[PDB]
């Protein structure tokens, strides 16, 4: 069932119709003409680049027959070069969470899929740079705050009740150059929204299921990396504890991210918002939170009218929104981050309030297991805020951050931290972050603290706030020790892995996450694997996951069962 069509910049005419490889159409505006139906194809010829030009579709694909939108030919990936054309008007219907956040303008998107389920893209790049001639804001400042927003790929879902099922998969997004403020409008590389509906009694309430991006490149894009689920629906999560019911009526279902690759990321690099059991895996950022800082975050954003959403006068300080973390999850239940690698989250020391790779937000039941991170400005996990809640932290691997592996800034009820290994660089005589305030609590338990450097460091604090409790950690090379009966005090020069501080310090050259889920596996991390008569050997406790995820594994794949070793290899 459906009609395969071809476009080709090269060789087609938008008089031919389009169905066969002889008499391909030349524009993309042919597409966007369409009604798209199950089955249906839009294949775009390899070596083509369409300037100036956009995908906007309509229609929608079948369960056993998704439209597909993909290549034929030879040549390079066909590229789709927007320029901040394709522009459509992006509206919520009612104001954001914040009422600073604006929630309604024209948007430039290379490619949008309003109410469009049942699509899959493949093997294409996508631009939306605002350096040609016949850009529309011609020589306007990069970062003035009202520059118009900008996607490579903004999906909608508004007036359809569920969409389902929307796959982006092999795409190369580079230098889309968004708003540098803007949080919520389909602002970045990805960006998928939730509207308001026309009539929600006639067409149902709008959320997504079934939401795949997967094997992505992105470089250069700004403010958002990959963002998906931000809803007209966020005031119906607006308690600590999210229920089951609330996240399948309002909700993403069946989000799934994973083997992305991101880098000179604006902002945020990957943020979940809204999602029920989201899975965050195999993905690889560096150098995120590009314009986080006093240089380019520099212009001012107006107050919006409480109902209007309309600017009233008014301006903000210019340090509202200069925050961003690398991979993490925004008032989603029972998010699971694994497997994935972050690197310098860029410009803690230059107004970015914040810069961690790992943030449990705001949420219920964030798992962050078997990550890896190295060179972050900030510390390795913020649990962030008094509605943070029900958290896991387990056997992942830290080296080199630029401050102490823990930012508990005002997190509240059960937080576990255990079978961690952070290595934490000489001169940093910490373990907490350096202006949050650590109020919150954390359970720290078979985790290693390993002090880089010739002297002992120091710890002035190992319990600020009195609410952290300690048990089974092992202390490599510091002067003192928090209140922890089971504690293993390691001297320098005494082994407790093979080659402490011998993590990767830069991404794969192929962009890939380096697996570690097979115990056969050596890895770039071996040099964490304890020593024979290390005297982190069976000198853990068994823990009881008192968010409700039983222990299985270590980092490195090995089933744990009984008495286990501290840090992240047993
Ligand atoms: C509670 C808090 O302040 N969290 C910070 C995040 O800011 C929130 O982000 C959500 C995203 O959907 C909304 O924009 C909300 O209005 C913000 O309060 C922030 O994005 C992250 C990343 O830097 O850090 C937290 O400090």
């Amino acid at each position: 069932q459906g009609t395969t069509y071809y476009v080709s910049s090269s060789k087609g005419d938008d008089s031919n119709d389009g169905t066969s490889e002889s008499k391909p159409f030349k524009t993309l505006e042919k597409i966007n003409k369409l009604t798209l139906k199950p089955g249906d194809q839009v294949l775009l010829e390899k070596g083509s680049v369409f300037n100036d030009q956009y995908l906007h579709l309509k229609g929608s694909g079948s369960a056993e027959a998704p439209i597909k939108v993909s290549t034929y030919g030879e040549g390079n990936r066909p590229q789709i070069l927007t320029n901040g054309q394709g522009l459509w008007e992006l509206n919520y219907g009612k104001h954001l969470d914040n009422t600073n956040h604006k929630w309604h303008g024209t948007v430039s998107s290379s490619i949008l899929l309003k109410d469009v389920e049942y699509i899959e893209i493949e093997g294409l790049e996508i631009t939306n740079d605002r350096g040609t001639k016949n850009d529309p804001e011609g020589d306007k400042a990069y970062n003035d705050a009202d520059c118009m927003d900008r996607t490579g790929v903004a999906g909608v879902a508004k007036d359809k009740g569920t969409l389902d099922h929307i796959v982006l998969d092999d795409l190369y997004i580079h230098d889309v150059d968004g708003n540098v403020y803007n949080k919520h409008m389909t602002n970045g590389g990805i960006y998928f929204i939730v509207e308001k509906p026309t009539d929600e009694n006639k067409t149902g309430i709008a959320k997504y299921d079934d939401v795949q991006i997967k094997n992505c490149q992105l470089d250069t894009v700004n403010r958002w990396g990959i963002a998906v689920g931000y809803t007209y629906n966020w005031d119906k999560f607006q308690t600590a504890e999210l229920s089951d019911e609330v996240m399948e009526k309002y909700g993403a279902t069946n989000v799934v991210i994973e083997n992305n690759y991101l880098n000179n990321v604006g902002g945020d690099a990957i943020t979940t918002m809204y999602a029920d059991e989201p899975l965050i895996q195999y993905n690889v950022s560096e150098n995120s939170s590009k314009q986080i800082n006093k240089t380019d975050y520099s212009k001012p954003q107006p107050v919006l009218d409480k109902v209007t959403g309309e600017p009233t006068g008014q301006y903000q300080g210019v340090g509202a929104g200069r925050v961003a973390a690398g991979i993490w999850p925004w008032k989603c239940k029972n998010a699971v981050f694994q497997y994935n690698e972050c690197f310098r989250t860029l410009n803690a020391s230059n107004g970015n309030g914040d810069g961690q790779p790992w943030d449990a937000d705001y949420g219920d039941g964030t798992n962050y297991q078997y990550n890896y991170s190295h060179g972050n400005t900030a510390s390795t996990i913020m649990f962030c805020g008094y509605q943070s809640v029900n958290n896991t932290f387990r056997y992942n691997i830290s080296q080199n951050e630029d401050m102490g592996p823990l930012d508990p800034a005002g997190n509240a009820g059960n937080t576990q931290v255990y079978n961690n290994t952070f290595y934490i660089k000489e001169g940093l005589n910490n373990i907490w972050h350096t202006s949050h305030g650590n109020a919150g609590p954390i359970n720290l338990e078979n985790n290693i603290f390993y002090f880089a450097g010739e002297t002992p460091a120091t710890v002035e604090n190992w319990n600020p706030n009195g609410n952290k409790t300690y048990s089974n950690n092992l202390f490599y090379n510091v002067s003192t020790y928090p209140e922890d009966a089971n504690a293993v005090k390691v001297d320098a020069g005494t082994k407790v892995t093979e080659n402490a501080g011998s993590g990767p310090s830069t991404v794969a050259d192929d962009k890939q996450a380096r697996r570690h889920e097979d115990p056969s596996a050596e890895t770039v991390f071996d040099g964490y694997k304890l020593v024979q008569n290390s005297p982190a050997i069976n000198a853990g406790k068994i823990i009881v996951d008192n968010n409700g995820y039983k222990v299985e594994k270590d980092f490195f794949g090995n089933k744990v069962s009984g008495i286990p070793d501290i840090g992240a290899h047993e």
